[PDB]
């Protein structure tokens, strides 16, 4: 379960929404844009699950 720190993937689409993501170097959550073709494992149409990423590793 790696999916804890991946890069901000937006690509194209007309899904304008804002997803949530988690990211490792101190465990944090936060909001990215997502809409279309999807994008690594840092987006989230969800809040609590955004820590169930790392969840499985250190979260």
């Amino acid at each position: 379960k790696k999916k804890c720190q991946l890069p901000s993937d937006v690509g194209k689409g007309k899904a304008s929404f804002t997803r949530y993501y988690y990211n490792e170097e101190s465990g944090k959550c936060e909001t990215f844009i997502y809409g279309g073709v999807g994008g690594n494992s840092n987006n989230f149409l969800t809040k609590e699950d955004c820590c169930r990423e790392c969840a499985q590793g250190s979260c």
